């Protein structure tokens, strides 16, 4: 069939010089409008094949599930222990390692929470730890990001380690620190070029610094995953997720085939820590952000949440389907945020037809979910901080399909059910107890993001005050 259109191929860079690599959602914006809602790039080696709209990307992800739902090999990932039956969640390939632990983790999550309520119990209880580090800013602006990344990232342990950390933790904070460093090392050019080829990480000098605050957050991390290994005890039933992944690695003693072992639970761990850790918090930074730029919103939410719960009383999840408007809140706060524009990569594992175009095996895809989020014909006011976008006349909830934050397909976000239990219980709880606003003597925040892979809020300070 026919390859999608796209700008003049350049000899050397290709379509290199066709994107500035800063506020690259906008240039694709572009692009889209010059070639359609399927366009072809020719990043240097890498041939690349751009999704636009809901409908190109359902095409890929659901329809042709099958054939896209593989990852774009990443061989500088050897350097952290990455190896065939050790490749994690995230970054695994298509294929048994990646399918035996997405089912373990995706599982695990629903066993942990459906059992007891551990896991709504261990963010209720991190939420009132949330409100206490926010009531001791009280008279005073402060940024309120830190807080949100220790408060998302010991919801988080809970589940990995069944642990939480004091928020003046000397490891929790290094290990929070090597964490943000290590996600501003995957978005290096030096880490594209040394992707390109291999052997150049035979180099010593090199190869010590591709990766250095990562592998001190593995370091860290393993540290701590040897402490609670000492404590186990297999004779109960798994308290968290690497328990659950101990009592399957014993099963697996003398299995060459499972991806149940030591390399990997660092690997998995790590995962599911990392990725968990700053999108959830991003989120709650652009929340914040966006009830401060819009008081009337904030002052709907605090009364419904009154007319519901109470200022006493902790929220909980049987709560959410009785509140459709803190819900529409929560949704668009994830709309208008759209923390992951381009989401993340995929690749054919075979050759596919997307809008009538041909799509060669091997080809990395790029699913423009910043596309899906601001469709113009979609969204009444896309570029706009609108509740009513997931409210009716009625003022009940609606979903749009075009909702897809976490993408869609085999390889759709697994931590959403979390996310989506974080976000209404840190949201509502911090609404329920606090009136954000500016600062007096301060600017008007922007409402715009600094772009990265992960897109966060412009940096602000805001007012806590009880209630
Ligand atoms: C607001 C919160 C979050 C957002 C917006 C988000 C978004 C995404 C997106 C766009 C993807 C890529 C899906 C694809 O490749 O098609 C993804 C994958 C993933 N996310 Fe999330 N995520 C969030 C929170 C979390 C949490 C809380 C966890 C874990 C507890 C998590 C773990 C993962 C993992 C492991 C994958 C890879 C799944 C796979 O490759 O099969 N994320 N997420
Ligand atoms: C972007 C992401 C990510 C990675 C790290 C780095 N984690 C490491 C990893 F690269 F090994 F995964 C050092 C331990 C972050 F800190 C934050 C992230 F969002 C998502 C989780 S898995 C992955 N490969 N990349
Ligand atoms: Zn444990
Ligand atoms: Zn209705």
């Amino acid at each position: 069939g026919k390859l999608p259109p796209g700008p003049l191929p350049l000899p050397g860079l290709g379509n290199l010089l066709h994107v500035d690599f800063q506020n690259t959602p906008y240039c694709f914006d572009q692009l889209r409008r010059r070639f359609g809602d399927v366009f072809s790039l020719q990043l240097a080696w890498t041939p690349v094949v751009v999704l636009n709209g809901l409908a190109a990307v359902r095409e890929a992800l659901v329809t042709h599930g099958e054939d896209t739902a593989d990852r774009p090999p990443v061989p500088i990932t050897q350097i952290l222990g990455f190896g065939p039956r050790s490749q994690g969640v995230f970054l695994a390939r298509y294929g048994p390692a990646w399918r035996e632990q997405r089912r373990f983790s995706v599982s695990t999550l629903r066993n942990l929470g459906l059992g007891k309520k551990s896991l709504e119990q261990w963010v209720t209880e991190e939420a009132a730890c949330l409100c206490a580090a926010f009531a001791n800013h009280s008279g005073r602006p402060f940024r309120p990001n830190g807080l949100l990344d220790k408060a998302v990232s010991n919801v988080i342990a809970s589940l990995t380690c069944g642990r939480r950390f004091e928020y003046d933790d000397p490891r929790f904070l290094r290990l929070l620190d090597l964490a943000q460093e290590g996600l501003k090392e995957e978005s290096g050019f030096l880490r594209e070029v040394l992707n390109a080829v291999p052997v150049l990480l035979h180099i010593p000098a090199l190869a010590g610094k591709v990766l250095r605050f990562q592998k001190a957050f593995l370091t860290q991390l393993d540290e701590l995953l040897t402490e609670h290994r000492m404590t186990w005890d297999p004779a109960q039933p798994p308290r968290d997720l690497t328990e659950a992944f101990l009592a399957e690695m014993e099963k697996a003693k003398g299995n060459p085939e499972s991806s149940f072992n030591d390399e990997n639970l660092r690997i998995v761990v790590a995962d599911l820590f990392s990725a968990g850790m700053v999108t959830t918090s991003t989120t709650l930074a652009w929340g914040l952000l966006l009830m401060i730029l819009h008081p009337d919103v904030q002052r709907r939410v605090q009364q419904e949440i009154d007319d519901v719960i109470g200022q006493v009383r902790r929220p909980e999840m049987g709560d959410q389907a009785h509140m459709p408007y803190t819900t529409a809140v929560i949704h668009e706060v994830q709309r208008f945020g759209d923390i992951v524009p381009l989401g993340v990569t995929h690749m054919t594992s075979r050759d596919i037809e997307v809008q009538g175009f041909r799509i060669p095996k091997g080809t990395t895809l790029i699913t423009n979910l910043s596309s899906v989020l601001k469709d113009e014909a979609v969204w009444e006011k896309p570029f706009r901080f609108h509740p009513e976008h997931f409210l009716d006349a009625q003022g009940h909830f609606v979903k749009p399909e075009a909702f897809l934050p976490f993408s869609a397909g085999r390889r759709a976000c697994l931590g959403e059910p979390l996310a989506r239990m974080e976000l209404f219980l840190f949201f509502t709880s911090l609404l329920q107890h606090f009136s954000f606003s500016v600062p007096t003597g301060q600017p008007r925040p922007s409402h715009h993001g600094v772009f990265a892979f992960l897109v966060s809020p412009s940096p602000y300070e805001l007012c806590a005050v009880p209630r």
